[PDB]
């Protein structure tokens, strides 16, 4: 073994094409076979990854003259009809751009640009790069949790926020039928572009795939979704060689959007052992430590993100080891999916006493600035209800319901409310499939101004049972799948109506 390093050097090819593309764990196109990994490298035998002759359109963005460090976008081309592909300077290479391509189209194999570095050395530049998936691709700075990932998922993005650049987990296989919020993140996340790591998929779960996924429409523009979409898939008959390897080469190619300014969300999906503890948290440990928001290379000043969601199927209703205990020590959000929850049909089943995210604070400042001041305070009273609410049940459980005062009935009534109105989501209605930061905030503010008013009425003697059948009860329990936001608004104004009906009703 004359030689050293430890590695061939995995690359990944980074360049057009890569959209609307389904690999394996190393980078090769549908239905593929066997390679073999360890402490040294590892073996292949045969495929391609971008196409060598496909011809793609090349916009120039700079001028022969101009000064470039790594990072910079010297060109664009347009991939689909959704993402443009920008193409820059790979890292490592800075100097005077010498020679430049003129706006056509060209295959991958050609040189768009080159350029003379310090030395005096010409350096060739195509559409695409290589990078080692082992390595972190560089950027300028690492930025601090701020801006969310907008889920439209309220209990989500208002009780458990993901940050731009944050860690979530989330329990059980993705490609399976007791949750879909795995699909509805996919869809609606404010990312750009999507990494897709379908994982053991098993017997007809890679079925699931090739037929469906490519006629998944994306709700944001009506063309695929696959036409943002990296997928790379982990199979039974697939080496644990490429199973190892695809969490890697799949946040490469996130960094690799990123890099090029964009939000890109990547999804993991663990089975039963995504392969076959000891030191191996940390290398769980530096695949998190890789997600984050950056100020990207390049010499403009640019940012963009790679936040990761990681599934974490268990050996089983478990939950305690392996993979399980190690990665909720690493991630930052936890969105705990509860059978019992989805056994009464409470849609997304989120439990949210069991759920949390560490990004509440590091967010909340983008909420109060761009949507609402009261956001932060809002999500803690409500939890504040929902915690009341979860011992009041303990003991209701002992006592029955009878023994209850009245402030105690109000708050199992407008928690319930809560439940209903609010933590409740239809990802199958055409309005509720999607609920934007404004409406969430003003939902949220209808709910707390009915609270508001309900125990001022019952410390006012008011009876309760007058305030549950208060008409504007019913309208608040469908205000989800009203569009107009300010009509949604004005339950407000029209809360406080009624209520005042009560208090006259009552005089005093």
């Amino acid at each position: 073994e004359p030689v050293v390093g430890t590695g061939a050097s995995l690359s990944v090819e980074l360049g057009p094409r890569l959209l609307t593309s389904i690999y394996d764990g190393i980078q090769r196109p549908l239905e593929v076979i066997r390679e073999k990994t360890g402490d040294f490298i590892a073996r292949g035998v045969t495929a391609p990854a971008l196409p060598r002759d496909k011809k793609w359109h090349f916009i120039p963005k700079a001028k022969v003259g101009d000064k470039v460090v790594g990072g910079d976008i010297i060109g664009e081309v347009p991939e689909t009809s959704i993402i443009v592909h920008k193409i820059m300077v790979p890292p490592g290479i800075e100097g005077e751009i010498v020679e430049i391509a003129e706006e056509g189209d060209y295959t991958i194999e050609e040189v768009i640009a080159k350029v003379k570095t310090p030395s005096g050395e010409i350096k060739e530049l195509k559409m695409y790069q290589r990078w080692p998936v082992r390595v972190k691709r560089p950027y300028k700075e690492k930025l601090p949790p701020e801006v969310p990932l907008i889920t439209g998922q309220r209990v989500i993005d208002t009780f458990f926020p993901q940050a731009k650049g944050g860690t979530a987990a989330i329990p059980g296989p993705f490609g399976s039928g007791k949750a879909v919020t795995q699909h509805q993140l996919a869809k609606w996340s404010d990312a750009q572009v999507v990494i897709y790591i379908g994982c053991g998929e098993r017997g007809n779960e890679m079925t699931d795939v090739l037929e469906e996924f490519p006629k998944l429409k994306d709700p944001k523009t009506g063309k695929p979704l696959m036409e943002r979409t990296v997928l790379i898939a982990n199979t039974s008959n697939m080496p644990v060689a490429a199973r190892e390897a695809s969490i890697y080469t799949g946040i490469t190619i996130a960094e690799y959007f990123r890099d090029m300014g964009y939000d890109v969300a990547l999804m993991a999906d663990s089975t039963s052992r995504w392969a076959e503890p000891a030191y191996l948290a940390s290398k769980l440990a530096e695949f998190y430590e890789r997600a984050g928001r950056v100020v990207t290379l390049g010499s403009d000043y640019r940012v963009g993100s790679v936040s990761v969601i990681g599934a974490v199927s268990p050996p089983g209703g478990d939950f305690s080891e392996p993979v399980v205990q190690n990665t909720l020590r690493v991630v930052k959000v936890f969105w705990a999916l509860d059978a019992d929850l989805a056994r009464r049909r409470h849609f997304p089943a989120i439990n949210w006493l069991t759920s949390y995210s560490l990004y509440v604070d590091a967010v909340k400042d983008w909420w109060h600035k761009n949507i609402d001041p009261e956001w932060k305070a809002m999500r803690d009273k409500a939890m504040a209800l929902l915690q009341k609410e979860s011992e009041l049940q303990e003991i209701v459980r002992i006592v029955g319901p009878d023994a209850l005062p009245e402030r105690e009935r109000a708050i199992l009534l407008v928690a319930r409310m809560l439940r209903e109105d609010y933590l409740q989501q239809d990802a199958f209605d055409e309005v509720d499939t999607y609920c934007p930061p404004e409406k969430q905030v003003t939902m949220m503010r209808v709910l707390l101004n009915f609270y508001d008013k309900t125990m001022e009425a019952i410390n006012r003697g008011v009876p309760l049972e007058e305030i549950a059948k208060l008409p504007v009860r019913e309208e608040i329990g469908r205000m989800k799948f009203e569009r107009d936001v300010s009509k949604i608004r004005s339950l407000i104004d029209k809360t406080n109506e009624q209520f005042e009906e009560l208090f006259k009703k009552y005089g005093a």
